[PDB]
């Protein structure tokens, strides 16, 4: 393998590129796809699938908080939590520092990326052994399609087509009332019009589906976002201070003024949505 | 084509797939005009990205809005550095601006993006305009008290010609300068890539003004593509104070920045606001 330090890029379209500089600790392909897991000098060990950024050490909780602490502090209850991925345990850990949640069940369809992660990336998935922990190994798109009604009370897709709208309407009918829906939402820099969609998509299963925006370095342009959906509108806004007061002692990022401010939309982003009102 | 890369301390590299229209080495720095595939025209400054045709706004709303929303008057406004045109650009956009005083130190800079990036410097025939190619420390350091509403710092990372433009004496003179309930506001830098820069911005410029503030927003070229500003002046809490006269004649005209997007921009991660507290 190479000597020294080597850089390891994600090309965008033949015509960006993001790369940290590090060493190969292992590669495999899978059944699904090829996994890289690397130390990188700037940010420690991480992980690429197909050529691009899953995650790293010191450039995470930036993706883990925002997916997971808005809908956490709003949902009516988060006694069962559904992650959708998840394959890394960083989504998952966010989810378990809180002391209500009793079950989480993480279904990823690839065994070796959780394998892998659990034996290179321990320092990003701290909470594997948390007996409240499930998981299961298998296709997260037929799970939803096959667990019950209202049996969950949040529902968090961790991945990224095969997320269209009959998965949208099966999570909707699975989550519990008073519960919450969010995934990423891809970049409103590198993937506009994909974002626009997901935002419409979403606006037509729930009662209301919100975009929210932060930042992941290793993702294209850097400029990330995630998607709100629960059937009460206006639940976005409003964490319930106990959960606030106990979670932002225990995170890097999150707090009452960012879960605010993530949800503010540029000019850009409220005009593509109201050309198609 | 060829990548144009940013390598960040050999750890991290943005690059963008494009061509070299022109570089020179100037008394101050290498200039390099691109057009890039992704973004179209842009400049790097010794190897670092500067701006691009669609990839600025991103920077230059930030940069200028906050302040110029909130600052008691904006008749007269400082900019020292900004050779490419866009925070100028911006700051014209407002009615009640009467003049914009434009201190770069490299006439190269300004002479090469009047040449080919016309399209982001859209507003050089402005008559409220005034370009000096003169250092931006100097400048400050001679200017009368109370002279200016608005000074806008639009320099580059602190190694070369924009190093001074983080030091004390330079704050205390730009105080010194602005009117009463005028606004100072600088780039600071990444909280990601830049961290004890950026916390030693906030904690020197917070000793000095009796509020500085930082506030975050996206600039994808540059290095994490998580970027800062640093809002300071005399007021606590002015930068909560936006003008909605301004904001109506303003948000119609960009592509970003509105009276949401202000507010959020300051929310601070936990470990902003306890890197500040490890700094005591
Ligand atoms: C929100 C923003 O426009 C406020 O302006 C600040 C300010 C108003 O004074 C405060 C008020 C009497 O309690 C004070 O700035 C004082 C600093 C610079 O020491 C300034 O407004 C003064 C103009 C109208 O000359
Ligand atoms: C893309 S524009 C970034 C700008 O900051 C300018 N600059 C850096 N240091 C100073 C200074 N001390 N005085 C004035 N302009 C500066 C650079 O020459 C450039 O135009």
């Amino acid at each position: 393998s190479a000597d020294a330090p080597v850089w390891i890029d994600e090309v965008f379209e033949d015509r960006v590129r993001y790369g940290l500089r590090g060493q190969i600790l292992w590669e495999e392909t899978s059944p699904f796809q090829k996994i890289t897991i690397v130390d990188t000098e700037h940010y420690g060990r991480g992980l690429l699938l197909d050529d691009c950024w899953m995650t790293a050490e010191r450039c995470e909780v930036c993706y883990h908080e925002y997916l997971v602490h808005p809908p956490l502090t709003t949902a009516a209850s988060i006694a069962r939590v559904l992650v959708i991925g998840g394959g890394d345990g960083g989504t998952v850990r966010e989810v378990l520092r809180y002391a209500e949640v009793e079950q989480v069940d993480l279904v990823e369809i690839d065994g070796r990326v959780v394998e892998l992660s659990q034996e290179y990336l321990g320092a990003i998935g701290t909470a594997w052994a948390d007996p409240r922990l499930n998981v299961k190994i298998g296709d997260g798109i037929a799970f939803v399609q096959t667990a019950p009604d209202a049996s969950y009370d949040v529902i968090l897709v961790d991945g990224s087509g095969l997320f269209n709208r009959e998965f949208y309407e099966n999570c909707r009918r699975v989550l519990k009332p008073g519960g919450v829906f969010a995934s990423q939402a891809e970049s409103p820099d590198s993937f506009l019009a994909v974002h626009l969609e997901m935002i419409e998509t979403l606006s037509a299963v729930f009662a209301e589906a919100k975009p929210y925006y932060g930042w992941v370095p290793m993702y294209p342009s850097g400029w990330w976002s995630w998607l709100y959906a629960s059937d009460t509108p206006g639940q976005f806004q409003k964490p319930q201070s106990d959960r606030l007061a106990a979670i932002e002692p225990q995170v890097e990022i999150y707090n009452r003024d960012i879960h605010q401010a993530a949800f503010a939309q540029p000019n850009f982003v409220r005009r593509g949505l109201s050309a198609r009102q």
